[PDB]
């Protein structure tokens, strides 16, 4: 090693401590040349790399979203995952991924509920745990975020989470703890919110007496972006490091004036920060040589490969749940007569909203997965519209037909249309232009003029649109046709064949940015669904594509309700009742209210699959693929019946998680509340059994063996085998069951494989005691149940328990 | 009158004024003879006034419970019913009562849930008010108790309410401002829960901040019974009094020195203390002339008169609710041939247990209000038994079997002594005989001057003869709190002295039962005895109060015969009566109900007689809601409460149509335990209970997630048939009016038909319940009558939230909705509004 | 030994337990029979042995007071000084001393400056433990008092002493650190007063932080007389015992109700006090064969010797300073007029 942290320290004179105290940039630590201290890059997201900008983005491998990821259950391709992902931020220079996400969806409506993994807060955390080894293994650091109960969006920045002792131990902290244990994390990032009162990102009880002196953790902990709310306060109490910069809190004035007039924090304060941003650069330089990465680096798409493609395909593939299957519907058969119907059919709903989305090398829609799939035209109707707003313009704009003279053309501008007599150029590919993170030598307000031609397909009525932050005019044919904002619409006819001048004059945000320009082919709704319908009872089978996508669930604010969008509802039930053998497949980050369900023969959960998201759904609807998800959370029949129902609302500036410890299938079960489909479910085309083939419990261990067989004679696959524990005779309430274990198991058709699951009693059975500040494992009796869902328990074991056990820490 | 609080507070010495800081005894407040400051009396409790003793105390009037209370949703007749507790209470000499009580059903299971008034903070607000005006009209100082947020009994002295100030404010706290906006009690007691983590008892922010600098009330507050937890804190913190004495924290040594040590206390802390005792006692002292108290006066039954017994049956009568009445089952009439049956039929179920509780002049059972009404015997079966514990043995003995069953001679003789019965001399004369009626003696504020109140350490030996009145098995019971030995005919048959485990029994602080069967032979007379040692006798480790226990007696029975000759006997009768529900050891202060079931065998036996007779009526008796698994083909349902003591000629007045039901569920009553919003934090765990459903507690709950309930608050039914609608309406920018007309559409039965309002915001950004309550008016009507009630009140009053982030109630600028209804599920007639002019506000 | 501390915790229930955390009357702890844990007899004070009473007292061997003693300046003569002040409690069957005293004259003026040592830290550490030094080394325990900043004698149940942690380090606490360091007390009594806001009696800082933590002192505090405020602040911040008895502040029934009540205490805060309580015993107890003190026994004058008269005759000649002297008056001559 040429990084020697103590030595750093002790060389470092106090304004070059002050400013590696906070990045210089959204993306950047400080370069101290003087010392032989490098810029290190962090990079966005938990499901693939950005890179430095959103506009103008360098296009990366966008993987499911963390609900998909999780529902695999299967630990060892999560780690294949992050090791992807590691790559995936070489080939952008990036360093350190700020990634995974591990917030708990303590009610369904999160608008970055898809973004973590689990309501189960064992799932999270061996998730969370897997892809930061896998990272790491490969010499790129992982941030596991946001620390912690940041479970809403909901005025994120002050929303004080109030939260029992307990729960926050055994629900929200617990996939930290263990990701700490098992994987030890480079970083953690801290939440934007409050625990009980206090801002993540300066609290002293959070950053350093549980993850300093309890867990001995020795990662760097960074704010969320502009997540610190005080110079002195969040550097005495373990904040390591202020993003973005420039800096707000820690200018060297504000700091070193603190220091010097003895307000609140001292030299010692600045270098216990400082040493722990140093041991971050030392991971990244003693590992510059296993990942190349290139101080200040280029970004390239090196990674976007065959064999990327063909692992994103299958993570996304192992994601899926079926959630329904009667009268052999699935498979498919290449040769059935189908036909592709719905709102999601030909979206590209490949992630959720924000800060984990990006610029994907290519994504597959769910009919294109089909067309590939059966190497010929499918037959098509959209159904009905469930878009939250219109875009599509720059992705379907443009004599020449090239995919080099695909899109609009954006030219920035110092002044505004209004004044110019007569400096940056960029080919714009996507709709929504989001300048957040833009920037150039000629600005800090600027102006872009969007243009190219638009040539309808059809002859018609098209709906033209136009979002800004905060000002723009749209134009074509160079008359004026419509004047953050709320979305602004203008129907216009139009004709099959005919050029039309589609013209943008934008003025930057301070008139940061942004703004969308779309446009749609109008339809008849009413006259679409019995379309729909008609067609539908003309094939064999009909497959329909639903969902929400990246505007209904995205990072900033939550979903007001559990319903999917628009008309998709009434389009389900006309398409059902034409033909009963319809598949219906639902593309959501977290639950959506399926009314008519009980009609619904077969049915496919697929989350936000990534760019590979159409073939892995192809994959398994024919069947090349034999679906092995399960849920990574409880699917509740309303909103209505969800835990967090009354409290999933910063009211107040708070919101009290009334149902303490019984989150997710922990409440149902409890209430006995029936659900649609319960945590851990899924189904498969081949039938599994299972049989607990041998146990064993010492003081300190439990060894569990189970046998699993496919009866089937026709499909090999996966099951997944997952161990509960209960206590039978405890003097404390407890939820009924509590997922400790799981393990995934390949099978082929007649074959039985034996699994092996050894815990120590302290990680299975032991609850925390609020009120002596302690985890307790309590003699009595107890219960593992293994089975292949929270609910098909199959197989069950009963154990004594003799010697008690209070611990702290790890 | 002369009583002067200033002159006096510049008289008294520091002694005088600490020894006013504290009860003398279990009951009364500091005499100081010197400067004509008498001993105050005060008395238990919300349903009647027990006087100054439970074991032997004079016989009292026993009112409906709370919940029933309230459910007539009348505060012309709940302010009467105060001034008969104040007549009552004149009687016992009490000059201050211990009620009313108003801590909230947040959950059905808790063991005090009989005692208060409603779920409903406004509906809660109102009784006590009207409660509290009925007394103090009449002389008589009120103390609304427990404040606050007491609303369970387990480790009721540790725990820790946490709870967020929307939910305090528009909750827990808003029945004590309606009470003190509109009555102004003379006393408030603290409770023993903390909230937030400190005991209300010395918590600055409930005793002085709220009460005193925002709500400028001027009473004074008492601690609960030994509801008192340091010497300095509380005194600073705001608590004027602390009882019982002899005080524990409150000595001259104890405050003295913490005066002069400058130890938390300065002298005009206790100053501020005392002040607010002597102006209780000044208004004890200014109604002396109007009420006639007697310093340390004697108890009589004085009150117990025609008058007094008619506005008991009354008030019983119209506290029931009339749940199901399909096919004509109700009225009954004397032609009907019927059969009374059930647990409850002949049991005297008159209130909740606990500090409510009383020996009542009489207790009306249910089976004889019917026999009453009829003039005759009626048939008769008890179907099964749904006891917690067995009693029973002190009500069926004499003294002297050979003697005639008389007042005299009926019960046992309790001698007490100072040293246990395998010690004393044989000449060793008992220090107190008495004869004993009951067989729970509850020996708690026990008194002799034999007996130490600081250590109260004594014997009892408890005798008599028990006559069996049919051959067979007989289980006979022991309970203490103590030590106790239960011999027959000399022989030993239930050791309670020997490796006691703890139990139910005196507030769940005592031993389980003990049970022995013997095989008895009729007539045959047996010597019972009990030899009893109280609380500090007991060689088991720990500070103890005297205590008490209860020896018992039961006929053995065949359960299932018993269930099948109740639905043979039901067949062969034109319609059954079926009597069942809690009593006051399954809901009493103490412990909380473990769940929301009926007990024992009462569900098989209800199937049963369903079964072989489905036109049954069913009455229940509780003060919390049971689960009837069987509900749906129960096709005549009646909710009686606990009606005190003419409780059996109120069910029958109800029964038979001399009184038509006009009662209104005070509580939801919800189908399952698992669907109450405190399902899963209705416990004390790791010292707190986390009231994580906020404001949404009762009908706000259900309401807001649309769940269906057995029966919603505010639900009742009528042997007639109403119809309403607002008549008039009129919205200033303060204030609302609305007329509502009323119409009795029926041709056959005059009843009362009560009119709720609730208020709804229709666009607001803050999260509300779908409708609140806040006004109601009960009418009466004749066939084919109509009138108008007018409900005018302030918006403030209306439609206020409190704003939890401003520390403020908050009248918002928007639109509104006014419904009009006969229950929160059975709304006829609305109106929206707008309101513009906004208005924060603090205080009253 | 036949006296152990955890096997004695684990067998005393709650009400014994709370028994042991107060004395029974002004010079005695509590007697547990049923475990053989005798009363143990503490006596003032730091210049000879009191004995029982006041009025009517048996007469003892009274030292030169402490300010003279320290100006000896002879650690040896001090220690001397300790081992014929734990025999005079042997005569009197006390098994332990209230004293050494070592609060500082930062004045010249307060009422009790006589009974201390000295102005100088080093001096009054120093003296403390050889004076402490003498009597433990004959099985008598000492008691270094009072614990801290009793400085003056003026309002001293309330009198906040306010002090910075330099001067509060370097003079008053000094001399009790240097007497735990070199003696190891078997006890310390907490002042009267209070320091910076807090009755040193249930100041958790005083009581816990420096003296278990962070000198690991492992001796009983107990109260000065009637100097206990709280009930339950001072249970949970380190003060072992109350004196005098009977109890004020400790009855069973405030103790215990502040316990089910989870007001401040738990029970694990009265097993730290009476595992204090419990080895001041041990150390009287496995002593007891050393010392032949008879439980609740007699008192005498048996100390009344010639060996005993010299010591005092010595001590009291050396505590003599003689402060001047011109044109040699003294030393006299016997046949001088």
């Amino acid at each position: 090693s040429k990084f020697d942290v103590e030595q750093l320290l002790s060389e470092l004179n106090q304004d070059e401590k002050i400013s590696l105290l906070s990045a210089v940039d959204f993306w950047h630590t400080k370069k101290i040349e003087r010392l032989g201290i490098p810029a290190v890059r962090v990079s966005d997201g938990p499901n693939g790399i950005r890179g430095t900008k959103f506009f103008d983005g360098v296009p990366s491998g966008c993987f499911p979203n963390g609900t998909g990821l999780a529902s695999t259950f299967d630990r060892d391709l999560l780690e294949t995952a992050g090791k992807l992902m590691a790559k995936e931020s070489i080939a952008k220079n990036a360093a350190v991924i700020l990634g995974p996400t591990t917030n708990m969806q303590r009610g369904p409506l999160g608008g970055r509920g898809f973004e973590s993994f689990s309501e189960d807060p064992y799932l999270a955390g061996m998730a969370t745990s897997s892809v930061v080894k896998g990272m790491q293994g490969e010499g790129i650091a992982a941030t596991v975020k946001h620390f912690v109960c940041n479970d809403l969006e909901d005025q994120r920045f002050s929303s004080n989470s109030i939260v029992s002792e307990r729960a926050l131990r055994e629900i929200y902290l617990e996939p930290f703890r263990l990701a700490v244990k098992h994987a030890n994390p480079v970083c953690i990032m801290t939440a934007y919110n409050k625990v009980n009162g206090e801002h993540c990102s300066q609290s002293k009880k959070l950053l350093i007496d549980i993850l300093r002196d309890e867990w001995k953790w020795d990662g760097m902990l960074m704010s969320d972006w502009f997540g610190t709310y005080t110079t002195a306060a969040a550097i005495k109490n373990g904040l390591d490091i202020e993003f973005p910069g420039p800096t707000r809190w820690r200018t060297r004035a504000l700091v070193s004036h603190s220091l010097n007039s003895r307000e609140q924090i001292t030299t010692e304060d600045v270098d216990d920060r400082v040493r722990q941003v140093l041991k971050m650069i030392k991971f990244v330089v003693d590992n510059l040589e296993k990942t190349g990465i290139v101080e200040n680096g280029p970004e390239s798409t090196s990674n976007n490969t065959k064999e990327t493609s063909d692992l994103l395909r299958k993570i996304a593939a192992d994601s899926i749940v079926l959630l329904k299957n009667k009268n052999n519907i699935l498979p498919l058969k290449k040769e059935d007569n189908i036909i592709v119907i719905g709102p999601n059919a030909k979206a590209k709903t490949s992630s959720g909203g924000g800060s984990a989305s990006m610029n994907s090398y290519y994504v597959v829609s769910p009919y294109e997965g089909i067309v590939n799939k059966l190497g010929k035209e499918v037959d098509y109707t959209v159904g009905a519209y469930s878009h939250k707003s219109i875009g599509g313009l720059a992705e379907s704009s443009l004599k020449p037909a090239d995919a080099e003279n695909s899109g609009l053309i954006a030219k920035f501008y110092s002044n505004p249309v209004e004044e110019r007599s007569d400096f940056h150029v960029t080919k714009v590919n996507r709709s929504n232009v989001h300048l957040f993170d833009f920037k150039h030598e000629k600005v800090d307000y600027f102006f872009v003029t969007l243009t190219g031609q638009y040539v309808p397909q059809e002859d018609g009525d098209y709906i033209f649109s136009l979002q800004v932050y905060g000002s723009g005019l749209f134009y074509l044919n160079d008359e004026l046709i419509i004047d953050g904002t709320k979305e602004r619409t203008k129907k216009l006819t139009l004709k099959k064949g005919q050029v039309y001048n589609v013209r943008v004059e934008y003025g930057s945000g301070p008139t940061a940015g942004g703004f969308q320009a779309g446009v749609i082919k109008a339809i008849d709704d009413d006259e679409e669904i019995r379309n729909a319908a008609e067609l539908a009872a003309k094939h064999d089978k009909a497959v329909l594509i639903i969902g929400l996508n990246g505007e209904w669930e995205t990072e900033g604010y939550d979903r007001e309700n559990m319903d999917l969008p628009k008309r998709t509802n009434e389009l389900v039930r006309a398409v059902l009742k034409a033909n009963p053998n319809t598949v219906i497949v639902n593309q959501s980050g977290t639950p959506v209210e399926f009314p008519w369900l009980e009609d619904a023969n077969a049915l496919v959960q697929a989350w936000y699959g990534g760019n590979e998201l159409g073939n892995a759904i192809a994959d398994v609807l024919y069947g090349d693929v034999v679906p092995n998800g399960k849920l990574s959370l409880s699917w509740p029949f309303k909103l209505q019946d969800n835990p967090a129902f009354l409290n999933f609302k910063t009211e107040f500036g708070r919101v009290i998680y009334g149902e303490d410890i019984f989150v997710g299938y922990r409440y149902y079960e409890k209430l006995q509340r029936k659900v649609a489909f319960p945590f851990g479910y899924g189904l498969s085309y081949t039938t599994f059994e299972l049989d607990i083939s041998d146990f064993k419990v010492t003081d300190d261990k439990i060894a569990i063996s189970v046998d699993v067989k496919n009866t089937g004679d026709k499909f090999a696959g996966s099951e997944v085998v997952q161990v509960y524990f209960s206590a039978l005779n405890s003097k404390v309430s407890r939820p009924v069951k509590e997922l400790k274990g799981f393990e995934k198991v390949h099978l082929e058709p007649g074959e039985k494989k034996t699994v092996n699951i050894d815990l120590e009693l302290k990680d299975a059975i032991s609850y925390f005691n609020e009120e002596l500040g302690k985890w307790h494992v309590e003699a009595g009796e107890y219960l593992v149940s293994v089975g292949t869902s929270s609910d098909d328990i199959l197989s069950v074991k009963e154990f004594k328990v003799e010697k008690e056990l209070y611990w702290k820490g790890l």
